[PDB]
């Protein structure tokens, strides 16, 4: 009974492995699965706006055959006027899937506890597993394969797209590098859960503060938005200089929106190594993969 | 030439029995029906946010083959920009119906003058009749004939709720009982319609402040989020008691768990209230179906 | 490869023909075209909401079997946040086209260079192309040919309806005039490319502050909302009857009744306003498909 999605290491690796191949032949043949043929409702729901996430979840169910109901923020927020277990009770007679941007995992755990029904973290403050799930099939694709290469973030450590790369990363079989300055460190929780995960799976997991080391023979650059005060992030901009260090064949990634001249230079956004369009398209792949995943096993 | 729905009595006890059996067979069978193959448009409007309207409303017009278009509050109030003939005239050329959440029922009759196409109430200041269509279908399919039980509801009597009980209720046949503290008590109107209703039916209709005796062997024990007065008439374990063996709740949601109901009312096993949700879709397809074929 | 649809001139003159005729056979048919089937998505974002806007284009969608993501005003403005062309190349990634509520031309012009689909414009602060189609389209099915038909707008010269009117009229081969008080002149570039095209089809441009004498002889007259001296300029009983016998009256919406144009002009028999707004969603659907087959 059941499954759910709120973080990457919700997952186990060959789980991970099923939703990643399926998302590579979903992205071939867009419209031959339809398990909400009906159509069937899904729940999308914002409790803080994103427009790229909205487009990715809605066009992504409407071709599975169902019929995506989007919230949003402009909405009374769900915990508010009732309890969000009874929100879960209710939404699960319309839908048969709930997707929701929201805050804390506390929020997530509380819907996910009584919903008869999935419930996928679109995007948390802790997490952002959906993008994690788009990145690894971009690597999948640009580079033929996942276990054992050398995937390197850049920033602040303590945000959500550093929590999932660590997560995602090690389940994928990653040795994950987290390159973030003094005191952006990771969650220590999370960062032991993604340790205990590496050992399962061969992978590694690395904090450092030098940027230069972190780059060194890494087969994947990632960076995102300097917070989603400054200062301590400068030494850690992927330029050409930092790339160049990297593996002659490494790729760059970012989650998007980018603020050119800060975190990334237009010379790697827009050279030969920059993933970072496929890796936006490969949202809405990712996430019908995963749903696919979650309906049959629910 | 064109039927609308924008109170509980827009419908004849006769038509009531159709749209109610034919929402049953649309529980059973969610996509059977396709009036609206195409897409064919409805719109759907809220001059204020309701989540839970939209869902059941949106979804329901999906599975009829057609496409909801809607509005939030976040654009300009309806009235504000153009009068509401105009609206109405314009959206009766790309849309088969028109759910519309508003406030005063004088909104719904401007509306509902000079379309071409059915106008819904989807919930409104005076009335909530979707609601009690769900309401009435849930009552069906845990008591049998619906013509003859006793329901009470308990809490604030001069909201759409009471009304649409009122309302909806002697329409069916069913006893109805409002009880309200001294203040407030339902639209005098409203009660009168209700009680001209009722003797075709069967039925009758009490207004009261004494909750011990409105809640003694009910069939039917409903309320709804209300406020020192209203305490007495809180569904609880004991006011439970006092009605009939068998008795079922109902809320129309949100509930506020502590106020107007407890608990162990809600989750315990008298409880209907989600079945109560989730007929809020099957009632208002076989109202789309009902009002589209006979317009 | 690639076209666009930013300001009503995109279109050449027998581009145009087909787009209209086209029109015709889809309000005719408007289930039977079906390019995005799928369904493929298309963007409608809104950077300031309009519903009458909402509702034909994501049902004209719909019904070529496609999906429209709909983003309001509610959202974050689309540039303040990304790059224009950041967001145009992520969108491209999603969508089969984009359809764009936004101010200045230049940041449709910024998507609309590098995007790999259609970019539409669905009203902007230059221009409104859509809506002259879906005008074009209401003149032609009362009138037959639109060759040498004399059209006259009354109002404002400055606003999006006049620079549309004029480079869409004149593109079809209408006689454009535009009737304007003071300083509320046509954009002189605008003007000067309206008079370019009209060279071409053989059609010509007036601009004029005497109502009396552009409502002469004409055979549409035509208006948009305002607040002082444009008074004289009245869509009135009296300033109808100054025109061709068989004329027709169209108003983008929405009305102010009593300001630009008067109840009895609008409830009369000359009124073509319902047709316009019915058209707006078939002229929309003919643009979407012309466009996505050359792209």
């Amino acid at each position: 009974v059941i499954r759910h999605f709120l973080r990457d290491d919700d997952l186990s690796p060959a789980e991970q492995a099923e939703v990643l191949e399926l998302a590579a032949e979903l992205k071939k043949d867009p419209v031959s699965r339809r398990p909400l043929q009906g159509p069937r409702g899904v729940a999308v729901i914002f409790d803080k706006n994103s427009t790229r996430t909205r487009f990715s979840f809605e066009l992504g169910i409407a071709q599975l055959g169902g019929h995506a109901v989007v919230v949003d923020s402009g909405s009374t927020q769900l915990g508010r006027d009732e309890t969000l277990q009874d929100t879960a009770k209710v939404l699960s007679r319309y839908v048969d899937a709930i997707v929701w941007r929201t805050f804390g995992q506390e929020r997530l755990d509380a819907m996910a506890s009584v919903a008869t029904v999935p419930v996928i973290n679109a995007l948390s403050d802790e997490f952002h597993p959906c993008q994690v799930l788009a990145d690894l099939q971009t690597i999948a694709e640009r580079k033929g394969a996942l276990r054992g290469l050398r995937l390197s973030y850049f920033g602040d450590g303590a945000n959500n797209m550093a929590h999932s790369l660590l997560l995602g990363g090690v389940t994928a079989g990653i040795h994950v590098t987290v390159a973030a300055p003094e005191g952006f460190l990771p969650d220590p929780s999370v960062r032991a859960a993604a340790e205990r995960r590496a050992q399962d799976t061969g992978a590694s997991v690395t904090v450092t503060a030098d940027a230069h080391a972190a780059a060194a023979g890494a087969d994947v650059l990632v960076t995102d938005t300097w917070t989603s005060r400054v200062k301590p992030f400068r030494p850690f901009q992927l330029n050409s200089r930092l790339l160049a260090l990297a593996d002659s064949d490494a790729i760059v990634l970012h989650c998007l929106p980018a603020h050119r001249g800060d975190e990334i230079t237009d010379a790697v956004m827009d050279g030969p190594a920059s993933a970072v369009w496929d890796e936006a398209e490969n949202r809405l792949h990712a996430q019908k993969a995963l749903l696919v995943w979650l309906l049959e096993r629910s």
